[PDB]
Protein backbone atom coordinates (compact mmCIF):
# COMPACT_ATOMS: atom_id res chain seq x y z
CA UNK A 1 0.00 0.00 0.00
CA UNK A 2 1.81 3.17 -1.62
CA UNK A 3 1.30 6.78 -2.32
CA UNK A 4 -1.18 7.38 -5.51
CA UNK A 5 -1.22 10.38 -6.83
CA UNK A 6 -3.97 11.55 -9.76
CA UNK A 7 -3.44 11.29 -13.03
CA UNK A 8 -2.40 14.55 -13.68
CA UNK A 9 -2.63 14.77 -17.71
CA UNK A 10 -5.74 17.39 -16.91
CA UNK A 11 -3.41 19.86 -15.40
CA UNK A 12 -0.71 19.24 -17.47
CA UNK A 13 -2.32 20.82 -20.60
CA UNK A 14 -2.84 24.11 -18.72
CA UNK A 15 0.94 24.52 -17.49
CA UNK A 16 2.71 27.68 -18.95
CA UNK A 17 5.71 29.55 -18.45
CA UNK A 18 5.49 33.48 -17.42
CA UNK A 19 8.43 35.75 -17.58
CA UNK A 20 8.94 38.97 -16.13
CA UNK A 21 12.52 40.30 -16.23
CA UNK A 22 14.94 37.91 -15.33
CA UNK A 23 12.15 35.74 -13.13
CA UNK A 24 11.00 32.80 -14.91
CA UNK A 25 8.12 30.82 -12.83
CA UNK A 26 4.87 28.32 -13.77
CA UNK A 27 1.62 29.64 -14.66
CA UNK A 28 -1.94 27.41 -14.91
CA UNK A 29 -3.69 28.44 -17.53
CA UNK A 30 -7.36 28.68 -17.87
CA UNK A 31 -10.11 29.39 -20.55
CA UNK A 32 -8.37 32.95 -21.11
CA UNK A 33 -6.42 33.29 -18.14
CA UNK A 34 -3.19 32.54 -16.65
CA UNK A 35 -2.85 32.69 -12.73
CA UNK A 36 0.40 32.82 -11.45
CA UNK A 37 2.56 33.91 -7.99
CA UNK A 38 2.77 37.38 -8.16
CA UNK A 39 6.16 37.42 -6.76
CA UNK A 40 7.21 36.89 -10.34
CA UNK A 41 7.46 40.95 -10.68
CA UNK A 42 9.79 41.27 -7.96
CA UNK A 43 13.25 41.57 -8.31
CA UNK A 44 16.15 40.91 -6.29
CA UNK A 45 15.80 44.59 -4.51
CA UNK A 46 12.22 43.98 -4.35
CA UNK A 47 12.26 40.61 -2.69
CA UNK A 48 12.61 41.79 0.87
CA UNK A 49 9.91 44.00 1.61
CA UNK A 50 7.83 44.34 -1.70
CA UNK A 51 4.84 46.87 -2.47
CA UNK A 52 3.31 44.64 -4.54
CA UNK A 53 0.62 47.16 -5.47
CA UNK A 54 3.31 49.98 -6.49
CA UNK A 55 5.22 47.24 -8.22
CA UNK A 56 1.92 46.36 -10.27
CA UNK A 57 0.74 49.56 -11.49
CA UNK A 58 4.57 49.82 -13.06
CA UNK A 59 4.11 47.10 -15.28
CA UNK A 60 2.32 46.96 -18.82
CA UNK A 61 1.10 43.95 -20.49
CA UNK A 62 4.34 44.01 -22.50
CA UNK A 63 5.97 43.60 -19.44
CA UNK A 64 4.97 39.74 -19.24
CA UNK A 65 5.94 37.06 -21.56
CA UNK A 66 4.23 33.74 -21.69
CA UNK A 67 4.83 30.98 -23.56
CA UNK A 68 2.70 27.45 -24.23
CA UNK A 69 5.53 25.37 -25.41
CA UNK A 70 7.00 27.58 -28.21
CA UNK A 71 4.38 29.68 -28.78
CA UNK A 72 3.85 33.23 -27.13
CA UNK A 73 0.50 34.16 -25.87
CA UNK A 74 -0.40 37.68 -25.68
CA UNK A 75 -1.25 39.54 -22.66
CA UNK A 76 -4.09 41.87 -22.76
CA UNK A 77 -4.86 42.31 -19.24
CA UNK A 78 -3.28 41.93 -15.68
CA UNK A 79 -5.14 41.89 -12.17
CA UNK A 80 -3.86 40.84 -8.64
CA UNK A 81 -6.04 39.13 -6.37
CA UNK A 82 -4.30 38.72 -2.68
CA UNK A 83 -1.12 36.83 -3.59
CA UNK A 84 -1.96 35.45 -7.49
CA UNK A 85 -1.30 37.32 -10.56
CA UNK A 86 -3.91 36.87 -13.19
CA UNK A 87 -3.13 37.51 -16.66
CA UNK A 88 -5.34 37.86 -19.66
CA UNK A 89 -4.57 36.37 -22.78
CA UNK A 90 -5.50 36.79 -25.93
CA UNK A 91 -6.19 33.29 -26.68
CA UNK A 92 -8.50 30.32 -24.96
CA UNK A 93 -6.66 27.06 -24.01
CA UNK A 94 -9.12 24.51 -25.53
CA UNK A 95 -7.46 21.68 -23.27
CA UNK A 96 -9.29 23.61 -20.08
CA UNK A 97 -10.58 20.96 -18.07
CA UNK A 98 -13.52 21.44 -16.53
CA UNK A 99 -12.64 22.81 -12.92
CA UNK A 100 -13.41 24.45 -9.35
CA UNK A 101 -11.15 26.59 -7.14
CA UNK A 102 -10.76 25.09 -3.31
CA UNK A 103 -9.46 26.07 -0.20
CA UNK A 104 -8.65 22.45 1.44
CA UNK A 105 -8.71 21.62 4.88
CA UNK A 106 -5.48 20.86 6.83
CA UNK A 107 -5.35 17.24 7.24
CA UNK A 108 -6.49 16.43 3.46
CA UNK A 109 -4.35 15.13 0.32
CA UNK A 110 -3.81 16.13 -2.69
CA UNK A 111 -1.50 15.82 -5.68
CA UNK A 112 1.11 18.16 -6.90
CA UNK A 113 2.36 18.20 -10.05
CA UNK A 114 5.78 19.90 -10.02
CA UNK A 115 6.90 22.07 -13.00
CA UNK A 116 9.88 23.81 -14.08
CA UNK A 117 10.07 26.24 -16.78
CA UNK A 118 6.39 25.82 -17.12
CA UNK A 119 7.05 21.47 -18.93
CA UNK A 120 5.92 19.20 -16.37
CA UNK A 121 8.31 17.29 -14.32
CA UNK A 122 6.56 14.90 -11.53
CA UNK A 123 3.88 13.94 -9.75
CA UNK A 124 2.94 13.48 -5.83
CA UNK A 125 0.74 13.22 -3.18
CA UNK A 126 0.86 15.78 -0.57
CA UNK A 127 -1.02 16.28 2.89
CA UNK A 128 -1.80 20.06 3.99
CA UNK A 129 -0.36 19.74 7.42
CA UNK A 130 -1.92 20.99 10.85
CA UNK A 131 0.74 24.27 10.75
CA UNK A 132 -0.28 25.38 7.32
CA UNK A 133 3.08 23.67 5.69
CA UNK A 134 3.44 20.84 3.37
CA UNK A 135 6.39 18.29 2.71
CA UNK A 136 7.27 18.58 -0.58
CA UNK A 137 10.09 18.11 -3.53
CA UNK A 138 9.92 21.93 -4.63
CA UNK A 139 13.05 23.48 -6.39
CA UNK A 140 14.11 26.81 -7.12
CA UNK A 141 11.78 27.56 -10.04
CA UNK A 142 8.81 25.10 -9.00
CA UNK A 143 6.72 28.51 -8.26
CA UNK A 144 3.23 28.41 -9.91
CA UNK A 145 3.12 24.44 -9.12
CA UNK A 146 -0.49 23.60 -8.36
CA UNK A 147 -1.90 21.07 -6.40
CA UNK A 148 -5.13 19.32 -7.38
CA UNK A 149 -7.72 17.16 -6.60
CA UNK A 150 -10.27 15.30 -9.06
CA UNK A 151 -13.56 14.14 -8.71
CA UNK A 152 -15.16 12.18 -11.98
CA UNK A 153 -14.03 14.50 -14.56
CA UNK A 154 -13.94 18.23 -12.20
CA UNK A 155 -10.31 19.26 -11.61
CA UNK A 156 -10.43 20.82 -8.09
CA UNK A 157 -7.59 23.68 -7.83
CA UNK A 158 -6.49 23.55 -4.12
CA UNK A 159 -2.98 24.65 -3.89
CA UNK A 160 -0.27 27.31 -6.20
CA UNK A 161 3.24 27.03 -4.56
CA UNK A 162 5.45 29.94 -3.92
CA UNK A 163 7.66 29.45 -1.30
CA UNK A 164 9.99 27.44 1.19
CA UNK A 165 11.18 27.54 4.98
CA UNK A 166 14.12 27.09 6.11
CA UNK A 167 13.62 23.72 7.42
CA UNK A 168 12.80 22.50 3.94
CA UNK A 169 8.92 22.58 4.14
CA UNK A 170 7.01 24.53 1.63
CA UNK A 171 4.04 27.24 1.22
CA UNK A 172 1.76 28.44 -0.70
CA UNK A 173 -2.03 29.68 -1.23
CA UNK A 174 -5.46 29.04 -2.66
CA UNK A 175 -6.01 29.47 -6.29
CA UNK A 176 -7.70 32.91 -4.74
CA UNK A 177 -4.11 34.01 -3.85
CA UNK A 178 -4.57 33.51 -0.01
CA UNK A 179 -1.94 31.72 1.67
CA UNK A 180 -2.45 28.87 3.90
CA UNK A 181 -0.80 29.44 6.91
CA UNK A 182 1.00 32.50 8.46
CA UNK A 183 3.72 33.18 5.58
CA UNK A 184 4.14 36.01 3.52
CA UNK A 185 5.45 36.60 -0.12
CA UNK A 186 8.44 38.28 0.82
CA UNK A 187 12.15 36.63 1.23
CA UNK A 188 12.29 36.13 4.71
CA UNK A 189 12.94 33.03 6.40
CA UNK A 190 10.00 32.26 8.13
CA UNK A 191 8.98 29.64 10.93
CA UNK A 192 5.79 27.95 11.20
CA UNK A 193 3.65 26.85 14.07
CA UNK A 194 3.70 23.87 16.08
CA UNK A 195 3.42 20.75 13.74
CA UNK A 196 0.79 17.78 15.27
CA UNK A 197 -0.16 14.28 13.26
CA UNK A 198 -3.29 13.72 11.41
CA UNK A 199 -4.09 11.38 13.83
CA UNK A 200 -7.41 10.39 11.77
CA UNK A 201 -5.07 9.40 8.87
CA UNK A 202 -2.72 7.88 11.50
CA UNK A 203 -5.84 5.75 11.84
CA UNK A 204 -7.02 5.05 8.46
CA UNK A 205 -3.51 4.13 7.64
CA UNK A 206 -3.29 1.18 10.45
CA UNK A 207 -6.49 0.00 9.16
CA UNK A 208 -4.67 -0.09 5.73
CA UNK A 209 -2.06 -1.94 7.50
CA UNK A 210 -4.72 -4.31 9.04
CA UNK A 211 -6.00 -5.06 5.66
CA UNK A 212 -2.80 -5.61 4.42
CA UNK A 213 -2.73 -8.74 6.20
CA UNK A 214 -0.49 -6.62 9.02
CA UNK A 215 -1.69 -6.64 12.71
CA UNK A 216 1.00 -6.92 15.55
CA UNK A 217 0.12 -3.69 17.28
CA UNK A 218 -3.39 -4.67 17.69
CA UNK A 219 -4.84 -5.41 20.94
CA UNK A 220 -7.96 -6.69 23.20
CA UNK A 221 -8.11 -3.13 24.85
CA UNK A 222 -10.30 -0.17 24.07
CA UNK A 223 -10.73 3.40 24.90
CA UNK A 224 -12.88 6.31 25.23
CA UNK A 225 -12.78 9.08 22.94
CA UNK A 226 -11.97 11.54 25.18
CA UNK A 227 -9.05 9.24 27.12
CA UNK A 228 -7.76 8.85 24.00
CA UNK A 229 -7.94 12.40 22.88
CA UNK A 230 -6.16 13.08 26.21
CA UNK A 231 -3.01 11.07 24.96
CA UNK A 232 -2.86 12.27 21.67
CA UNK A 233 -2.87 15.58 22.43
CA UNK A 234 0.08 14.94 24.81
CA UNK A 235 1.96 13.41 22.01
CA UNK A 236 1.14 16.70 19.87
CA UNK A 237 -1.88 14.52 18.08
CA UNK A 238 -4.71 15.98 16.53
CA UNK A 239 -7.83 15.40 18.85
CA UNK A 240 -10.19 13.03 16.94
CA UNK A 241 -13.74 14.49 16.14
CA UNK A 242 -17.05 12.25 15.95
CA UNK A 243 -17.40 13.24 12.94
CA UNK A 244 -13.65 11.58 12.36
CA UNK A 245 -14.99 8.51 14.10
CA UNK A 246 -17.36 8.60 11.19
CA UNK A 247 -15.35 8.92 8.52
CA UNK A 248 -13.51 5.90 9.60
CA UNK A 249 -16.40 3.64 9.30
CA UNK A 250 -16.07 1.95 6.37
CA UNK A 251 -12.55 0.37 7.13
CA UNK A 252 -13.83 -0.34 10.41
CA UNK A 253 -17.08 -2.14 8.88
CA UNK A 254 -14.33 -3.82 6.39
CA UNK A 255 -11.82 -4.88 8.91
CA UNK A 256 -14.66 -5.48 12.00
CA UNK A 257 -12.20 -3.10 14.27
CA UNK A 258 -14.20 -0.83 16.16
CA UNK A 259 -12.45 2.65 15.51
CA UNK A 260 -11.83 3.04 19.27
CA UNK A 261 -10.23 -0.35 19.68
CA UNK A 262 -7.84 1.15 16.62
CA UNK A 263 -7.60 4.11 19.27
CA UNK A 264 -6.28 2.30 21.93
CA UNK A 265 -3.88 0.61 19.50
CA UNK A 266 -2.81 3.50 18.55
CA UNK A 267 -2.68 4.79 22.14
CA UNK A 268 0.06 1.57 22.91
CA UNK A 269 2.38 2.60 20.36
CA UNK A 270 2.43 6.38 21.53
CA UNK A 271 3.82 5.15 24.70
CA UNK A 272 5.59 2.29 24.17
CA UNK A 273 6.66 2.98 20.53
CA UNK A 274 7.31 0.74 17.70
CA UNK A 275 10.13 -1.39 19.50
CA UNK A 276 12.36 -2.08 16.27
CA UNK A 277 8.94 -3.14 14.38
CA UNK A 278 7.72 -1.71 11.41
CA UNK A 279 4.59 -1.50 9.65
CA UNK A 280 3.72 -1.63 6.09
CA UNK A 281 7.68 -1.02 5.60
CA UNK A 282 7.86 1.95 7.59
CA UNK A 283 9.77 2.34 10.98
CA UNK A 284 7.06 5.65 11.98
CA UNK A 285 3.37 6.37 11.86
CA UNK A 286 2.63 7.62 8.44
CA UNK A 287 -0.20 10.50 8.81
CA UNK A 288 -0.26 11.50 5.08
CA UNK A 289 -3.04 8.77 3.88
CA UNK A 290 -7.33 10.20 4.67
CA UNK A 291 -9.72 7.52 5.05
CA UNK A 292 -10.35 8.36 1.40
CA UNK A 293 -7.40 7.32 -0.05
CA UNK A 294 -6.83 4.26 1.84
CA UNK A 295 -10.30 3.08 0.83
CA UNK A 296 -10.11 3.86 -3.00
CA UNK A 297 -6.92 1.88 -2.89
CA UNK B 1 12.49 12.49 -0.61
CA UNK B 2 8.96 11.47 -1.77
CA UNK B 3 8.45 8.78 -4.20
CA UNK B 4 7.37 10.93 -7.23
CA UNK B 5 5.70 9.24 -10.22
CA UNK B 6 6.27 11.10 -13.92
CA UNK B 7 3.30 12.98 -15.24
CA UNK B 8 1.10 10.29 -16.67
CA UNK B 9 -0.71 12.71 -18.80
CA UNK B 10 1.65 10.73 -22.31
CA UNK B 11 -0.19 7.88 -20.89
CA UNK B 12 -3.56 8.26 -20.48
CA UNK B 13 -3.62 9.52 -23.97
CA UNK B 14 -2.87 6.17 -25.03
CA UNK B 15 -5.15 4.04 -22.14
CA UNK B 16 -8.13 2.00 -24.04
CA UNK B 17 -10.02 -1.23 -22.66
CA UNK B 18 -10.51 -4.47 -24.32
CA UNK B 19 -12.89 -6.36 -24.33
CA UNK B 20 -13.60 -10.52 -25.34
CA UNK B 21 -17.24 -11.65 -24.53
CA UNK B 22 -17.37 -10.23 -20.87
CA UNK B 23 -13.74 -10.72 -19.82
CA UNK B 24 -12.36 -6.61 -19.94
CA UNK B 25 -8.80 -5.17 -19.24
CA UNK B 26 -6.56 -2.18 -20.25
CA UNK B 27 -4.85 -1.61 -23.29
CA UNK B 28 -2.10 0.98 -25.20
CA UNK B 29 -2.97 2.34 -28.43
CA UNK B 30 0.15 3.37 -30.38
CA UNK B 31 0.20 4.81 -33.82
CA UNK B 32 -2.21 2.06 -35.17
CA UNK B 33 -2.36 -1.25 -33.30
CA UNK B 34 -3.36 -1.73 -29.59
CA UNK B 35 -1.17 -3.89 -27.06
CA UNK B 36 -3.05 -5.70 -24.22
CA UNK B 37 -2.32 -9.04 -22.08
CA UNK B 38 -3.08 -12.53 -24.30
CA UNK B 39 -5.31 -13.54 -21.61
CA UNK B 40 -7.91 -10.94 -22.31
CA UNK B 41 -9.08 -14.17 -24.80
CA UNK B 42 -9.68 -16.54 -21.64
CA UNK B 43 -12.59 -17.50 -20.34
CA UNK B 44 -12.68 -18.94 -16.66
CA UNK B 45 -12.28 -22.18 -17.90
CA UNK B 46 -9.26 -21.79 -19.79
CA UNK B 47 -7.26 -19.58 -17.15
CA UNK B 48 -5.74 -22.78 -15.04
CA UNK B 49 -3.61 -23.92 -18.51
CA UNK B 50 -5.02 -21.81 -21.47
CA UNK B 51 -4.09 -23.41 -24.81
CA UNK B 52 -3.53 -20.05 -26.22
CA UNK B 53 -2.19 -20.72 -29.53
CA UNK B 54 -5.33 -23.10 -29.90
CA UNK B 55 -7.56 -20.15 -28.16
CA UNK B 56 -6.41 -17.72 -30.29
CA UNK B 57 -7.44 -19.70 -33.98
CA UNK B 58 -10.83 -19.69 -32.92
CA UNK B 59 -10.95 -15.58 -32.81
CA UNK B 60 -11.68 -13.47 -35.75
CA UNK B 61 -11.25 -9.51 -35.27
CA UNK B 62 -14.61 -8.56 -35.11
CA UNK B 63 -14.46 -10.83 -31.60
CA UNK B 64 -12.47 -7.79 -30.07
CA UNK B 65 -14.05 -4.86 -28.61
CA UNK B 66 -11.47 -2.20 -28.69
CA UNK B 67 -12.74 1.19 -26.99
CA UNK B 68 -11.17 4.65 -25.90
CA UNK B 69 -14.08 5.78 -23.78
CA UNK B 70 -17.44 4.75 -25.02
CA UNK B 71 -15.76 5.06 -28.74
CA UNK B 72 -15.40 1.76 -30.72
CA UNK B 73 -12.09 1.69 -32.45
CA UNK B 74 -12.60 -1.07 -35.56
CA UNK B 75 -9.74 -3.73 -35.41
CA UNK B 76 -8.46 -5.06 -38.30
CA UNK B 77 -5.97 -7.68 -37.82
CA UNK B 78 -4.44 -9.56 -34.47
CA UNK B 79 -1.65 -11.57 -33.52
CA UNK B 80 0.39 -12.94 -30.37
CA UNK B 81 4.00 -11.80 -29.80
CA UNK B 82 4.93 -13.78 -26.54
CA UNK B 83 2.28 -12.90 -23.56
CA UNK B 84 0.82 -9.80 -25.29
CA UNK B 85 -1.91 -9.41 -28.18
CA UNK B 86 -1.64 -6.72 -30.60
CA UNK B 87 -4.47 -5.80 -32.56
CA UNK B 88 -4.20 -3.72 -35.61
CA UNK B 89 -6.93 -0.75 -35.57
CA UNK B 90 -8.12 1.58 -38.41
CA UNK B 91 -7.56 4.73 -36.54
CA UNK B 92 -4.07 6.33 -35.69
CA UNK B 93 -3.91 7.42 -31.94
CA UNK B 94 -3.95 10.92 -32.25
CA UNK B 95 -2.30 11.40 -28.74
CA UNK B 96 0.85 8.80 -29.24
CA UNK B 97 3.75 10.12 -28.13
CA UNK B 98 7.41 9.68 -28.99
CA UNK B 99 8.09 6.39 -27.52
CA UNK B 100 10.86 2.98 -26.58
CA UNK B 101 9.71 -0.27 -25.09
CA UNK B 102 12.40 -1.14 -22.80
CA UNK B 103 12.96 -4.11 -20.59
CA UNK B 104 14.25 -2.99 -17.35
CA UNK B 105 16.59 -4.14 -15.00
CA UNK B 106 15.68 -5.45 -11.52
CA UNK B 107 15.94 -2.40 -8.97
CA UNK B 108 14.66 -0.03 -11.64
CA UNK B 109 12.23 2.25 -10.58
CA UNK B 110 9.08 3.36 -13.23
CA UNK B 111 5.56 4.98 -12.97
CA UNK B 112 2.06 2.98 -12.90
CA UNK B 113 -0.73 4.32 -14.42
CA UNK B 114 -3.33 1.97 -12.80
CA UNK B 115 -6.54 1.98 -14.69
CA UNK B 116 -9.77 0.17 -14.60
CA UNK B 117 -11.93 -0.18 -17.61
CA UNK B 118 -9.63 2.10 -19.66
CA UNK B 119 -10.25 5.25 -16.84
CA UNK B 120 -7.01 5.63 -15.07
CA UNK B 121 -7.24 5.85 -11.77
CA UNK B 122 -3.59 6.81 -10.39
CA UNK B 123 0.15 7.37 -10.89
CA UNK B 124 2.60 5.50 -8.30
CA UNK B 125 6.54 4.94 -8.71
CA UNK B 126 7.30 1.25 -8.26
CA UNK B 127 10.54 -0.64 -7.80
CA UNK B 128 11.45 -3.78 -10.10
CA UNK B 129 12.79 -5.97 -6.98
CA UNK B 130 15.48 -8.18 -7.56
CA UNK B 131 12.79 -11.43 -7.88
CA UNK B 132 11.23 -9.18 -10.67
CA UNK B 133 8.26 -8.78 -8.52
CA UNK B 134 6.54 -5.30 -8.00
CA UNK B 135 4.63 -3.97 -5.13
CA UNK B 136 1.71 -2.09 -6.93
CA UNK B 137 -1.98 -1.44 -6.13
CA UNK B 138 -3.44 -3.29 -8.73
CA UNK B 139 -7.34 -4.31 -8.24
CA UNK B 140 -9.19 -6.06 -10.65
CA UNK B 141 -9.76 -4.91 -13.83
CA UNK B 142 -5.96 -3.44 -14.15
CA UNK B 143 -4.59 -5.83 -15.91
CA UNK B 144 -2.92 -4.19 -19.10
CA UNK B 145 -2.31 -1.28 -16.66
CA UNK B 146 1.42 -0.26 -17.97
CA UNK B 147 4.86 1.10 -16.40
CA UNK B 148 7.01 3.81 -18.25
CA UNK B 149 9.29 6.12 -17.48
CA UNK B 150 9.60 9.88 -20.07
CA UNK B 151 13.07 11.07 -20.85
CA UNK B 152 12.99 14.41 -22.61
CA UNK B 153 9.53 13.89 -24.20
CA UNK B 154 9.77 10.23 -24.79
CA UNK B 155 8.12 7.73 -23.36
CA UNK B 156 9.85 4.73 -22.59
CA UNK B 157 7.30 1.96 -21.75
CA UNK B 158 8.77 -0.70 -19.64
CA UNK B 159 5.81 -2.75 -17.89
CA UNK B 160 2.55 -4.32 -18.92
CA UNK B 161 0.18 -5.87 -15.68
CA UNK B 162 -0.74 -9.09 -15.58
CA UNK B 163 -0.94 -11.31 -12.60
CA UNK B 164 -0.79 -11.11 -8.82
CA UNK B 165 0.85 -13.91 -6.44
CA UNK B 166 -0.27 -15.56 -3.25
CA UNK B 167 1.87 -13.17 -1.66
CA UNK B 168 -0.10 -10.48 -2.47
CA UNK B 169 3.10 -8.89 -4.99
CA UNK B 170 2.12 -8.62 -8.80
CA UNK B 171 3.99 -9.74 -12.09
CA UNK B 172 4.05 -8.72 -15.75
CA UNK B 173 5.56 -8.58 -19.08
CA UNK B 174 7.78 -6.26 -21.24
CA UNK B 175 5.56 -4.60 -24.21
CA UNK B 176 7.14 -7.04 -26.64
CA UNK B 177 5.31 -9.63 -24.10
CA UNK B 178 8.52 -11.42 -22.59
CA UNK B 179 7.60 -11.76 -18.72
CA UNK B 180 9.68 -10.26 -15.61
CA UNK B 181 11.09 -13.72 -14.12
CA UNK B 182 9.87 -17.00 -14.18
CA UNK B 183 5.94 -16.25 -14.32
CA UNK B 184 3.79 -17.60 -16.39
CA UNK B 185 0.46 -16.40 -17.67
CA UNK B 186 -1.89 -18.87 -16.38
CA UNK B 187 -4.47 -18.74 -12.70
CA UNK B 188 -2.02 -20.93 -10.96
CA UNK B 189 -0.18 -20.61 -7.47
CA UNK B 190 3.55 -19.28 -8.46
CA UNK B 191 6.40 -18.47 -5.76
CA UNK B 192 8.55 -15.55 -6.42
CA UNK B 193 12.29 -16.05 -5.19
CA UNK B 194 13.34 -15.07 -1.41
CA UNK B 195 13.40 -10.99 -2.62
CA UNK B 196 16.74 -9.25 -1.38
CA UNK B 197 17.72 -5.58 -1.20
CA UNK B 198 18.83 -3.58 -3.78
CA UNK B 199 22.18 -2.06 -3.48
CA UNK B 200 22.54 -0.13 -5.97
CA UNK B 201 19.91 1.45 -5.17
CA UNK B 202 21.00 1.80 -0.99
CA UNK B 203 24.31 3.40 -2.28
CA UNK B 204 22.65 6.04 -3.88
CA UNK B 205 20.93 6.72 -0.93
CA UNK B 206 23.87 7.16 0.63
CA UNK B 207 25.27 9.48 -1.87
CA UNK B 208 21.65 11.36 -1.40
CA UNK B 209 22.88 11.79 2.47
CA UNK B 210 26.47 12.62 1.82
CA UNK B 211 24.47 15.51 -0.98
CA UNK B 212 22.76 17.20 2.21
CA UNK B 213 25.53 17.00 4.63
CA UNK B 214 24.44 13.69 6.48
CA UNK B 215 28.49 11.53 6.18
CA UNK B 216 28.79 10.32 9.70
CA UNK B 217 29.36 6.53 8.32
CA UNK B 218 31.79 7.92 5.86
CA UNK B 219 35.17 5.75 6.79
CA UNK B 220 38.94 5.85 5.22
CA UNK B 221 39.09 2.44 3.78
CA UNK B 222 38.20 1.04 0.67
CA UNK B 223 37.24 -2.60 -0.52
CA UNK B 224 37.06 -4.39 -3.87
CA UNK B 225 33.90 -5.15 -5.82
CA UNK B 226 34.30 -8.69 -5.09
CA UNK B 227 34.62 -8.51 -1.41
CA UNK B 228 31.70 -6.18 -1.28
CA UNK B 229 29.65 -8.70 -3.11
CA UNK B 230 30.56 -11.82 -1.07
CA UNK B 231 29.86 -9.70 2.08
CA UNK B 232 26.36 -8.16 0.81
CA UNK B 233 25.24 -11.59 0.17
CA UNK B 234 25.54 -12.87 3.17
CA UNK B 235 23.02 -10.08 4.66
CA UNK B 236 20.39 -10.73 1.87
CA UNK B 237 21.48 -7.69 -0.08
CA UNK B 238 21.92 -7.90 -4.12
CA UNK B 239 25.36 -8.36 -5.60
CA UNK B 240 26.29 -5.34 -7.72
CA UNK B 241 26.77 -5.35 -11.12
CA UNK B 242 29.38 -3.52 -13.24
CA UNK B 243 26.16 -1.88 -14.76
CA UNK B 244 25.55 -0.41 -11.29
CA UNK B 245 28.76 0.71 -10.63
CA UNK B 246 28.62 3.12 -13.76
CA UNK B 247 25.33 4.22 -13.09
CA UNK B 248 26.18 5.64 -9.67
CA UNK B 249 29.19 7.42 -12.13
CA UNK B 250 27.57 10.66 -11.58
CA UNK B 251 26.62 10.65 -8.00
CA UNK B 252 30.39 9.63 -7.17
CA UNK B 253 31.36 12.63 -8.96
CA UNK B 254 28.91 14.74 -7.89
CA UNK B 255 30.22 14.08 -4.06
CA UNK B 256 33.91 12.88 -5.28
CA UNK B 257 33.51 9.16 -3.08
CA UNK B 258 34.55 6.33 -5.39
CA UNK B 259 32.04 4.10 -5.79
CA UNK B 260 34.56 1.38 -3.90
CA UNK B 261 34.84 3.70 -0.58
CA UNK B 262 31.07 3.86 -0.29
CA UNK B 263 30.82 -0.03 -0.49
CA UNK B 264 33.28 0.19 2.29
CA UNK B 265 30.86 2.28 3.98
CA UNK B 266 27.78 0.42 3.91
CA UNK B 267 29.81 -3.05 4.65
CA UNK B 268 30.32 -1.15 7.66
CA UNK B 269 26.56 -0.48 8.45
CA UNK B 270 25.92 -4.01 7.50
CA UNK B 271 28.35 -5.42 9.72
CA UNK B 272 27.92 -3.39 12.78
CA UNK B 273 24.50 -1.59 12.49
CA UNK B 274 23.82 2.00 13.09
CA UNK B 275 24.64 2.04 16.62
CA UNK B 276 21.47 4.02 17.45
CA UNK B 277 22.06 6.20 14.65
CA UNK B 278 20.35 7.54 11.63
CA UNK B 279 20.67 8.75 7.75
CA UNK B 280 18.33 11.14 6.51
CA UNK B 281 16.09 10.93 9.52
CA UNK B 282 15.79 6.82 9.33
CA UNK B 283 17.12 4.33 10.99
CA UNK B 284 16.21 1.88 8.09
CA UNK B 285 18.16 2.27 4.75
CA UNK B 286 15.99 2.96 1.72
CA UNK B 287 16.35 0.51 -1.54
CA UNK B 288 13.63 2.35 -3.76
CA UNK B 289 15.38 5.73 -4.88
CA UNK B 290 17.34 4.77 -7.95
CA UNK B 291 20.69 7.05 -8.64
CA UNK B 292 18.53 8.51 -11.20
CA UNK B 293 15.51 9.19 -8.55
CA UNK B 294 18.01 10.91 -6.00
CA UNK B 295 19.77 13.17 -8.60
CA UNK B 296 16.14 14.56 -9.39
CA UNK B 297 15.30 15.85 -6.36
CA UNK B 298 18.80 16.78 -5.20
CA UNK B 299 19.67 18.68 -8.35
C1 LIG C 1 9.68 29.96 -6.58
O1 LIG C 1 10.14 29.09 -7.60
C2 LIG C 1 10.54 29.73 -5.32
C3 LIG C 1 10.40 28.23 -4.85
C4 LIG C 1 11.35 27.88 -3.71
C5 LIG C 1 12.84 28.02 -4.08
C6 LIG C 1 13.58 26.87 -3.43
N1 LIG C 1 12.52 25.90 -3.08
C7 LIG C 1 11.25 26.44 -3.23
O2 LIG C 1 10.19 25.88 -3.01
N2 LIG C 1 10.17 30.64 -4.22
C8 LIG C 1 10.96 31.70 -3.81
O3 LIG C 1 12.01 31.90 -4.41
C9 LIG C 1 10.58 32.63 -2.66
C10 LIG C 1 10.35 34.04 -3.16
C11 LIG C 1 9.67 34.96 -2.17
C12 LIG C 1 9.68 36.41 -2.70
C13 LIG C 1 8.26 34.50 -1.86
N3 LIG C 1 11.62 32.60 -1.62
C14 LIG C 1 11.99 31.43 -1.04
O4 LIG C 1 11.50 30.32 -1.21
O5 LIG C 1 13.04 31.51 -0.16
C15 LIG C 1 13.51 30.39 0.38
C16 LIG C 1 14.62 31.04 1.31
C17 LIG C 1 14.01 31.30 2.69
C18 LIG C 1 14.93 30.47 3.59
C19 LIG C 1 14.71 29.00 3.24
C20 LIG C 1 15.46 28.80 1.98
C21 LIG C 1 15.86 30.21 1.56
C22 LIG C 1 16.28 30.81 2.93
C1 LIG D 1 -6.01 -8.76 -14.57
O1 LIG D 1 -6.68 -7.56 -14.31
C2 LIG D 1 -5.88 -9.54 -13.22
C3 LIG D 1 -5.15 -8.66 -12.13
C4 LIG D 1 -4.94 -9.39 -10.78
C5 LIG D 1 -6.25 -9.63 -9.99
C6 LIG D 1 -6.06 -9.11 -8.56
N1 LIG D 1 -4.72 -8.54 -8.55
C7 LIG D 1 -4.05 -8.67 -9.77
O2 LIG D 1 -2.92 -8.29 -10.04
N2 LIG D 1 -5.12 -10.78 -13.43
C8 LIG D 1 -5.65 -12.06 -13.29
O3 LIG D 1 -6.83 -12.17 -12.98
C9 LIG D 1 -4.81 -13.34 -13.54
C10 LIG D 1 -5.18 -14.05 -14.85
C11 LIG D 1 -4.24 -15.17 -15.30
C12 LIG D 1 -4.66 -15.78 -16.64
C13 LIG D 1 -2.79 -14.72 -15.36
N3 LIG D 1 -4.90 -14.24 -12.39
C14 LIG D 1 -4.20 -13.96 -11.22
O4 LIG D 1 -3.42 -13.03 -11.03
O5 LIG D 1 -4.40 -14.82 -10.17
C15 LIG D 1 -3.37 -14.99 -9.33
C16 LIG D 1 -3.68 -16.43 -8.76
C17 LIG D 1 -2.52 -16.83 -7.84
C18 LIG D 1 -3.23 -16.93 -6.48
C19 LIG D 1 -3.70 -15.51 -6.18
C20 LIG D 1 -4.97 -15.38 -6.91
C21 LIG D 1 -4.93 -16.56 -7.90
C22 LIG D 1 -4.49 -17.68 -6.93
Amino acid sequence: FRKMAFPSGKVEGCMVQVTCGTTTLNGLWLDDVVYCPRHVICTSEDMLNPNYEDLLIRKSNHNFLVQAGNVQLRVIGHSMQNCVLKLKVDTANPKTPKYKFVRIQPGQTFSVLACYNGSPSGVYQCAMRPNFTIKGSFLNGSCGSVGFNIDYDCVSFCYMHHMELPTGVHAGTDLEGNFYGPFVDRQTAQAAGTDTTITVNVLAWLYAAVINGDRWFLNRFTTTLNDFNLVAMKYNYEPLTQDHVDILGPLSAQTGIAVLDMCASLKELLQNGMNGRTILGSALLEDEFTPFDVVRQ
